[PDB]
């Protein structure tokens, strides 16, 4: 019996939202003096739950894990895999509406997650404004089957019915990958050319992939972009009026919370089982950033004030299911 693992699994470390995230990770393993482990599924469900098994194995359960399912589905199973090694989990973004931590008490510690129909409905409507509430929209959509990809999208569906004088062109997945949507981008301006007034992206990502495809055609910052995520890079183009907004979630934080929130569990310091819900299943509170707020952004993410201590200082509410 050895000192408690920490593991931090995620889709990539080509995204730098998962880079913040990562960097929170090993920075509150650092914290508590842990060891730390980071995993990456580089889009393989296969080879994510096959790599927690792994370390469920060599920790004989010892382990606190904080992961971003790949898709939904695969929570269930990772959950199922914590619970019976003993390790205890939790969950960020994805997983089935059924699956809920306190059926599976003290293992499942929490779900966290932001209201992505409102964020969505947000920066689309920020987008719809800065095109005069008229205009031709093209939106990038995140992998099909994720909770947050459905529920941005359901947000942006929202502010389209707010906006009447908008015609939403056409909507495409390119799986969060800018890379995926940097050719989807070009395909669609070879299409419908002067039509396009606009571009929703659902993540930063695919916004400056989409913005890479305009800066080659020369339209850089002549057709608005809005994105989520609120990382550094996103950031940058915020302040350079290439991207009219993004929601920046703090992946950083959400990477060591996610740990912290497990090894104090673990250690017995919080008695989940007397949890309200909403800090069970959470709805975080995250920052809308445009340019006015901007610079404010940036300084925070260069020095972050770890507030690892302080489990639920984030809990906007619980998360909600429509
Ligand atoms: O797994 C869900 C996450 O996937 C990331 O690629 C994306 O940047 C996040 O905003 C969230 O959608």
């Amino acid at each position: 019996l050895g000192q408690t693992t920490l593991a931090c699994s995620f889709r990539s470390l080509t995204n730098p939202y998962y880079t913040a995230f990562n960097k929170g990770a090993q920075s509150f393993a650092k914290s508590v003096g842990l060891p730390y482990v980071p995993l990456t599924t580089e889009g393989s469900s296969e080879k994510g739950i096959a790599d927690i098994r792994a370390l469920l194995q060599k920790t004989g359960g010892n382990l606190v894990l904080n992961v971003d399912p790949n898709d939904s589905a695969d929570a269930r199973v990772i959950v199922e895999a914590c619970s019976k090694a003993g390790a205890y989990v939790t969950t960020i973004w994805n997983k089935p509406k059924d699956l809920h931590p306190w059926d599976y008490n003290p293992n499942y510690v929490a779900h966290l997650s932001y209201d992505g129909v409102a964020y969505g409905e947000e920066t689309a409507t920020q987008l719809f404004k800065s095109m005069g509430g008229k205009g031709g929209v093209v939106a990038l959509g995140g992998i099909f089957s994720n909770v947050p990809a459905i529920e941005r999208k359901a947000g942006l569906d929202a502010a389209l019915k707010k906006f009447p004088g908008i015609q939403l062109l056409d909507f495409q997945v390119a799986d969060w990958n800018s890379q995926k949507a940097f050719p989807i981008m070009q395909a669609w301006m070879t299409r419908f050319n002067s039509k396009i007034k606009g571009v929703w992206a659902a993540n930063d990502d695919m916004a400056l992939g989409a913005i890479e495809a305009l800066r080659a055609e020369g339209l850089a910052g002549q057709i608005p972009v809005t994105g989520m995520d609120g990382t550094q890079p996103g950031l940058v183009a915020i302040k350079s009026g290439e991207l009219v907004a993004s929601v920046d979630w703090d992946p950083f934080w959400l990477g060591g919370i996610g740990l912290s929130m497990g090894l104090q569990a673990k250690e017995k310091k919080i008695d989940l089982a007397t949890l309200p819900k909403d800090r069970r299943e959470s709805f975080c509170t995250a920052t809308f950033v445009t340019k006015t707020n901007v610079q404010d952004v940036i300084a925070r993410a260069a020095s972050p004030k770890a507030e690892w201590n302080n489990l639920y200082a984030r809990v906007a509410g619980p998360v909600v299911y429509r």
